[PDB]
């Protein structure tokens, strides 16, 4: 029931002396009703009940039509001294100025929301209806949300006003200053404290991510530099080793005979990715991420202090089931069309083809998730919001995880590791031929599946995370194309702003959880991961920022003092990834048969060498199949007409034709399975008790907070 | 005439201060004159009574005038319990300085304690009394109600918390002590009914086989060739403790120790809920101590060796002396435990018992465990063909176990240790006047008469229970029997240490604890480090595994000569031989030489035979069996740890009652 004053920039009411804390926004009931009267008279009693109810608790408010649109109504609220102070005592919020100086504007509208939220408006059947979210969700409401200090870009047009949002924007957002470090202090005023613990963890997850990589990055220079050294690799790259080997047809039929020289640069690029330097960045990575956890727990201190049924289970837990089974399916489904459409290097290019069709695949199959995750969570009754919250992420995390990484485990385990040799090849369930990897092994297939799933990943969330707000944004103006082009009041721009929906940063959280999936998991086969998770951070900031600042509507403030429901994911991410770089040194590398080689098949009993060297490993370690033993009679005719040579070359440790022993396994297997046991249980224990020892010395508290009290 | 309060007097004592008078230098009497000034000044009565027995030992009494505790804090005596006055009066006198500790110590007072209700044997004279000791005594503390339930309600009441929760916690191990003990007496039952089908072990019997085995010298230069069937009942003994049957008790366990700790969690909830520098020292002591238990027990097992029944009495006597050592190192132990504690000077007394408590148990810890860890993983399991015998230090030959293993005497070693400990601690403490059996003083005179505990009394019960649960979980799968002993020494414990506590020792301060103390994580780690041990006591002290890998591979044609699976030929197509011409390649002296027309031996090993390429080198065998070993741990490992987190996360650790008071209240 009021004009607009004039002045487009105003935080206050036309007097100019009370403070805007809330803005109650509804459409006017004097549209060409539809439909029926009644829903329109009902919702019209309930919005004038719920308006006098709160203006009996003592809250002023005033209205104002539209300047563009006549429907448009804005509903104003204020908390003057004594409300103020009474909810302060009840809710035990914990060198007095004025108004602006100790009741920040967060906390006042955190107060109005609290009193909105707890007040009732009708009672009807002797049951009790209440809760800001039943007035949105039945119509009454379009929305309800308060306002910024003022735009992003201009500075405010009140001299008192701080323009805290020209601060932000100026010095946090903006890709200008992205070197300088946040103002946590700010965005906790401005925001809220669930903001600002989310901006400081990730400021300080990717220092710690700065450390990793500046370790990595000494181990692959490392690997880099010593190249030459790399005897296996000159081996396979020199044509009267490599070459002489005529390495045996991996598939049937669209396999001829080839020669183990064409590998050299995979030969070398193992080199790089195979060295000692990988498995001492692994050992690392495992005390990094104890030192990472037990850290944000003393930071996580110096926060708090410095800033005060079962069938719905089995059936998401067997939706989580499909979801790997269909992930390892597709994987191998574009592997093969694009092998078939096969016409730098050729192996290179069919495996970046590959990867990239993975990746597209996994992130349209993203939102499918999302929506089942919800639909399977609203099924079941949460009792509160927290669990409904925390039911969310178990289910989203699962299926997320299950995603990229069953996509990824399948490369490391299931790759190559059950497919016996040509004379009785393995068939899952028939005509289901089992591939298997090059002699060098499957590490390097692993690493682009990975590099290629992160960067995309990186790169996709960022530019719709920046986007789709500018676009619908965007829209929105297009749909008032009409000329008004004229000064227009706080409200009404910032309804036009996006709601923010409630799950609120559920979306960075987990983003950045996969993203620690993928740098803490499978490190023992990229060490690299950890600068792309530093770049990646430090555009993440910005990004989310920006967006934040620019395209979305101020967030109520809430207060939490942990991120909530993740940690306990960080743990048991932990605890896995020994097991899985374990297992990935173990088997998807060859680094345990080198060793073994070296140290025990290159001397006089087993090689013909006098000291220990780590020649004739690629001759010695490949095994020989006949070209007549292949047994069943089932397809006798693949490519017995060609006759060029009788010998064919695998990569497996099986006895020689002849021998009391045909095709079995040999001694050398054993060891080297024995060898790759060992060296998993060792690492295991070792990298399990290093832990322990480093979480139980350090005080898990910070020494400053002690020192204080 | 036996009274509690003041001659013709309504007032409850709480404690009674003793002193003996300087007439039988005056440094004493001026100290005491002072103190009692003191005392009598600050606001508490006193009265003096003289000792019947001795007029020098004149027995000095004190009170609580209900206003004086009142303000320092149906009947008026009746609120607070007699326990909570004492615990009143002596936090009042601790907060006074001349520290009464510090007065029993430099002679001033001779000794400060509460009184106890009447005499444990005979109900108390007066009608008024609720004669709690007399009837605890009868229903609780004397054996004859040993199969009745605790009272712990009526049990913290009189003496306090600590004695309530220790004892609730004991009766619980007790309670799932039963569980297991069954079960593994059902493991065990179910080996036992299967010796007819145990097929090695009836090789071994079986002269054919057996007896003509010829293994090599064992020993050294002594023990001559020795044939193999002569010890086939130590193999039938061991076919019962080597079964499946103990892969199902180390698996059971491995989720009863959860169920252990996470329902006692609930307990300990439940109880909370309704009631309101010189480091690398003491490591290196711990090593030493290690090092000479492992050395006494092979010296022990020398001796007696040089010097059916045979090899069973040697290791049964070995088993005592070790036995005995260990209890007479153990004083040493604790002694120097105190010591090095003391020279650490902690401010309080609560990190002075938490650091005695860690030490304590590290030094037990190696002192009873450091023989059993030797002879199941350091024993028989890196020397050499005999050819050239591994000296390691020099002149020190590794001693080495028979083909069926050390299982069965480790076990020998593990009831042997255990039972001693037990049954010789029972009757060093209070089992002497039972077994021998099958005027008028105040009561303050009768309590000064006897003795207290000592402030450590409570810590060694909780120290030989964990030692005792150690025992059950740490090598479960040699012994699985374990259990019971632990349930029948548990339900004898209760009563004993009821009994001594009631009738040998001076009634106890009463103090509160939201836990048992320091000890669950002992017990954490504990179940941690049994876990892993029993996995590498099954994969390497049992020869489980080479048995399955010989089934389900060498009994095939491609290896062997049967047409399906089978244990035939194990023995004979497992055991390794030796060249006697090859005697020593360091062309030094052999014992080998003549001793007949025996030119050939067997050895418990899985090297080639002599003429092989790699002859006296491990062959396939002996990997697959090692890949097989490792291949079980990680296995077992990981899916104990697996089951154990879900078992954790699925428990929602409350009773589902505390939502329904949350809601009413
Ligand atoms: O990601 C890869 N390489 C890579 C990534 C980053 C840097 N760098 O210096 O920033 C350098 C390199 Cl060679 C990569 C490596 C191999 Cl073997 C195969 C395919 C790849 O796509
Ligand atoms: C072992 O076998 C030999 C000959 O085969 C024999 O005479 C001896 O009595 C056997 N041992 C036992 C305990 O029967
Ligand atoms: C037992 O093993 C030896 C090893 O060469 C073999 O000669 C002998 O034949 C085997 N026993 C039988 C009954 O064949
Ligand atoms: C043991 O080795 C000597 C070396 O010449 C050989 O003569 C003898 O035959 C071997 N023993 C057997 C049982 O073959
Ligand atoms: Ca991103
Ligand atoms: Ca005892
Ligand atoms: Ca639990």
């Amino acid at each position: 029931f009021e004009e607009f004053n004039g002045k487009p920039d105003s935080l206050f009411f036309t007097d100019g002396q009370r403070r805007i804390d809330f803005i109650l926004v509804y459409e006017d009931e004097s549209k060409k009703e539809n439909n029926k009267k009644g829903t329109n008279e009902k919702q019209k009693r309930k919005r004038q009940a719920y308006e006098s109810n709160l203006i009996c608790h003592g809250l002023q408010l005033e209205a104002t039509r539209s300047v563009s649109d006549d429907k448009l109504v804005f509903v104003k609220v204020h908390a003057p001294w004594e409300v103020l102070c009474t909810y302060a005592e009840i809710m035990h919020i914990k060198y007095i100025l004025d108004r602006d100086s100790f009741f920040n504007p967060a906390t006042r509208s955190r107060i109005v929301y609290f009193i909105l939220s707890r007040v009732k408006y009708q009672v009807m059947n002797n049951v009790n209806k209440f809760g800001i979210n039943r007035l949105v969700s039945s119509g009454i409401y379009k929305a309800a949300f308060p306002l910024h200090d003022c735009r992003f870009n201009y500075e405010s047009e009140d001299i008192s006003c701080p323009s805290e949002r020209y601060l932000l924007y100026r010095e946090w957002a903006h890709p200008r200053s992205i070197y300088k470090k946040q103002p946590l202090d700010l965005i906790r005023k401005y925001y809220g404290e669930k903001i600002g613990i989310y901006f400081a963890w990730l400021g300080y997850y990717t220092q710690m991510l700065l450390l990793a990589a500046v370790v990595g990055v000494a181990c692959f220079l490392y690997g880099y530099l010593d190249q030459d050294n790399c005897t296996w690799s000159k081996e396979v790259c020199d044509p009267d080793i490599g070459g002489q080997i005529l390495m045996c047809p991996q598939c049937d039929r669209l396999c001829p005979f080839w020669r183990l020289n064409i590998t050299c640069e995979s030969s070398k690029k193992l080199c790089i990715f195979d060295s000692f330097g990988t498995l001492i960045f692994a050992v690392f990575m495992g005390v990094w991420v104890t030192l990472f956890l037990e850290f944000w727990k003393r930071r996580q201190a110096e926060l708090e202090y410095e800033w005060d049924l079962c069938a719905s289970a089995v059936f998401f837990w067997i939706l989580l089931i499909i979801a790997s089974v269909i992930g390892i399916i597709v994987y191998r489904l574009s592997v093969f069309i694009v092998f078939s459409t096969t016409l730098l290097t050729p192996q290179m290019a069919t495996s970046i083809t590959a990867s990239i069709i993975s990746f597209i695949i996994i992130m349209i199959l993203n939102t499918i998730y999302e929506k089942v995750a919800i639909m399977i969570t609203n099924f079941e009754l949460p009792r509160t919001q927290t669990d409904y919250e925390n039911s969310l992420t178990m289910k989203m995390f699962l299926f997320q995880f299950v995603n990229y990484y069953s996509s990824c485990f399948y490369i490391a385990f299931f790759k190559g590791k059950f497919v016996g040799y040509p004379g009785d090849p393995v068939y899952l369930l028939g005509k289901y031929r089992s591939e298997e990897c090059d002699p060098g092994g499957c590490l390097l297939e692993l690493t682009t599946q990975l590099t290629i799933i992160m960067g995309g990943k990186a790169i996709w969330n960022n530019i719709q995370e920046v986007l789709l707000p500018w676009v619908m944004n965007l829209i929105g103006r297009y749909k008032r194309v009409s000329g008004s082009e004229k000064i227009t009041p706080r409200w009404e721009q910032d309804y036009h702003l996006q709601p923010m929906g409630k799950l609120g940063l559920f979306y960075e959280y987990l983003e950045m959880i996969i993203q620690f999936g993928f740098v803490t998991l499978f490190v023992a086969s990229f060490p690299l991961a950890p600068l792309l998770a530093l770049v990646n951070n430090i555009l993440e900031i910005r990004v989310d920022a920006w967006k934040l600042t620019t395209q979305f509507r101020r967030m109520v403030p809430e207060k939490a003092q942990d991120i909530g429901a993740w940690q306990p994911i960080m743990q048991g991410i932990a605890i896995l990834a020994v097991v899985t770089n374990a297992m990935i040194i173990a088997f998807t590398s060859d680094m345990i048969p080198r060793l073994v080689y070296y140290w025990s098949f290159s001397i006089p009993p087993y090689g013909d060498h006098t000291y220990y060297t780590m020649d004739g490993y690629i001759n010695n370690t490949l095994s020989v199949f006949n070209i007549t033993d292949f047994k069943n009679t089932d397809k006798e005719n693949p490519y017995i007409g060609l006759g060029n040579y009788t010998l064919c070359r695998y990569r497996d440790f099986r006895n020689p034709p002849g021998h009391p022993q045909e095709y079995k396994h040999n001694i050398y297997y054993w060891h080297v399975i024995a060898a790759k046991l060992a060296f998993i249980i060792v690492m295991e224990h070792i990298i399990y008790s290093v832990k322990f020892f480093i979480s139980y010395a350090i005080p898990d508290v910070s020494k400053i907070t002690k020192s204080k009290i």
